[PDB]
This record gives structure tokens, C-alpha cells and sequence, in this order.
């Protein structure tokens, strides 16, 4: 089986963009709420933001999803440093947050994680903006709260088989929906209650398993 | 809204039992692969088993699932020490593995986590076996690999509205399906590829959202 290459702009695919991520290597390790609680809580700036266990579990759940087993997923990470990261469908990850953390540190160091067997890279820090790396047949959407209710399976049911979709999922700290307004075609809501990025990506990706017939 | 009490044996409900868990407080903290890699790898016994990030993310995903928002979930944990733990639908959890780890340590210490506001307990270590705590209208099943393919929505579609289901999900180390043969009525498989406990519980619970009409 071969996943989606960058040569392919024909397959109806799901690009998941985790926007406004918190990948800031400080002193080398990442900024987490485990040990930097004294320096964030001491230096009085919005504790609230040392995120990456949620993008960790989005990477675990989405890269363990059956949409990865069909290969129809393509996931990007937009951070606060302006760094946009292309995460492979074929990369494997350790299940632990510490090795993921130092692996993101060396990803920010040498800007590339190569495969231990293959010639090709796996985690590739790439250019801003996202529209250089999105397909032309794209659906730039965003999960939101002020948006009215839109059912996912009816929505991608109203998407055609040539027309790929790029979702904007917020694993951010605390922010409104103006994080992506330069590149939003549509903002949708899927439930009345508050939902996280992990269960949001899981309900969306399993719903488009139900609407793309991945068995 | 009121969740399922232990008085209620009438509601068609999903009991998720995470069987063969690894909750062993050593020296106080739990046995994890982060810091005990030197003593497991040094003392040459099946590294392979310091699990609990998977039951952590099953607790996050299942206790953040919309089946919890309907209250039709009831989740138990069976460990290697013979400890069986009743996890509430109404308990909230910190999102971090360290506070979850020490919280499980004090759960094994005083055998109960009380609510910080309510009178009733939230995490209640209870008796072996599970059949004292399962409903009479029960469906003791188990996810497996040697079992033939069974579609979930057709299966619980063939379950009747008086008939609750108790699934056995393996977050174990490495083991066959004889972990539960004293209490198995049926073993099913949902996909040909290898699936984890997190995506297994998410596909099953979202599938019975599709078959129980939780909107």
C-alpha cells in the first residue's frame, strides 16, 4: 500500500490542520506544564498555554485512525513561532509524551525527522503559508462555536469526489476564531456542548469514515 | 441531568471493562515506562507492560465521549493485583498523566476518591468479580483477533432495548483472549488490522451512538 504523495492532488482527502500549536523549545526541552509551572506561574503570563498533550493525543488518535489505514489523511501543525509542520501518514510515533517532546525538540533543531529505514523524510517542517501545500480542490473549514449546527456526514456528503477538505482544528490556548481568517472558506459547529480537539478530530474522522466507506 | 445509579438495572447501557490493567504502585508512584525503564530493563522482565497511558487516554476519550453526555456509559478497570475499580460517569479528571498517576496511587492507598463537592464517592475500588456489579440483562463480550468479523451497529442493532452490553477491551501488555474466559459470552472482531484500546473504544462507542441515537 502507498499513501498520498505530494504529487497527488486528485484523491478526495482529509487534511487536518491543528492550528495555533504550542511548540516552543526553551531552556533543551519543550514548554510543558509539568516542570515549567514555576516559571510560567512565576512570570505571570497566561498559564493556560503549555499545550502539547492534546496535539500529542491528536497525533496518536489520528495517526492510529483507520483513515490513516486508508491513507486518506494529511495532517499539518501550525505553531506560534510561525512554524508549519507536515506530519506523515507513514511515520510511527512512540506512545510516550517525553520521547515525543524531545523528538519535537530535535524536529525544531534540524527541521526534519528522517526515517530510520527509508530514504524519505517523515516529519518535514515546511513553508508558510498552508495554501502552498493545500490541494486546489480544497474546502478550507474550521470548527467553531459561534457557527450554526452542521452535520459532518451530510456536509462531506455534499462534498464531491474530486473535492478535498482541509479542516482547521483548534488545539490552541484560549482564543477566538480569527486565528485562520486569512484562509477560512467555512466555519462549522458539530455539537452544542464544548468539545476538545481530540474528540472533535475523532468524531469528524470517524464520521467521514462513515461517509467515505472505509472498511 | 442524573447519570445511571447502581439502583438502575433497566436502562440499556454500555459497560466498558478495561481488563488486565497495569496499576501497581511501587517505590510512591505507579509503574511507568518513563522512569522505571532502568529497573524493568535491568531486572529482565518483559518491559512491555508499564501501560497506563492507554487506559489514561481511554479514560479521557470515553469520559469525554457523548455517551457520557447521555450518561449511558459505565466503565470498570481490572488490574493485575485483582483490583477492580468503578469509574464514575460524573467524575472529572485532570488532563495530565502525572496527576492521574498520583491520583491512582492515592486511589490504591485509601481505595476511594471522594468528590471535592459531592458527598458520594467518584472512583470506587469494589469487589471481585465483575458479575456482582453487572446487570442481569447483560451481554458479556470481548474484542478479539481470532474471532470472525462482526459489525457493531448490526450487533447492538440485534440487541434489544432491555438488554445491556458489557464489553471487554484489552489494554493489557501482551496476552491471548483467555484473560476473561470465566465471564465471556461472546468474542467479536471489528476490523482485520490491529487496533488499539483507544480507537477500539472510540469506534465502538461512537458506533453505538449511531445505533442508540444520541444527538
Amino acid at each position: 500500500h502507498v499513501p498520498i504523495p505530494p504529487n497527488d492532488k486528485d484523491t478526495k482527502r482529509l487534511i487536518v490542520v491543528l492550528s495555533n500549536a504550542s511548540l516552543e523549545t526553551y531552556k533543551y526541552t519543550l514548554l510543558n506544564s509539568d516542570e515549567h509551572i514555576g516559571i510560567m506561574r512565576k512570570m505571570n503570563r497566561d498559564i493556560s498555554d503549555a499545550r502539547p498533550d492534546i496535539t500529542h493525543q491528536c497525533l496518536l488518535t489520528l495517526l492510529d485512525s483507520p483513515i490513516n489505514k486508508a491513507g486518506k489523511l494529511q495532517i499539518y501543525i501550525q505553531t506560534a513561532k510561525g512554524v508549519l509542520i507536515e506530519v506523515s501518514p507513514t511515520v510511527r510515533i512512540p506512545r510516550t509524551f517525553k520521547r515525543f517532546a524531545g523528538l519535537m525538540v530535535q524536529l525544531l533543531h534540524r527541521l526534519s525527522i528522517k526515517g530510520t529505514n527509508t530514504n524519505e523524510k517523515l516529519l518535514k517542517v515546511i513553508q508558510n503559508p498552508i495554501t502552498d501545500h493545500l490541494p486546489p480542490n480544497c474546502r478550507k473549514v474550521t470548527l467553531s462555536f459561534d457557527a450554526p449546527l452542521v452535520r459532518v456526514r451530510d456536509y462531506v456528503d455534499t462534498l464531491g469526489p474530486n473535492e478535498s477538505i482541509c479542516v482547521f482544528v483548534g488545539a490552541m490556548a484560549k482564543g477566538p476564531d480569527n486565528f485562520a481568517d486569512a484562509y477560512v472558506d467555512e466555519k462549522i459547529s458539530i455539537s452544542n456542548y464544548s468539545l476538545s480537539a481530540s474528540v472533535a478530530c475523532s468524531k469528524f474522522c470517524h464520521a467521514c469514515e462513515d461517509a467515505w466507506d472505509i472498511i
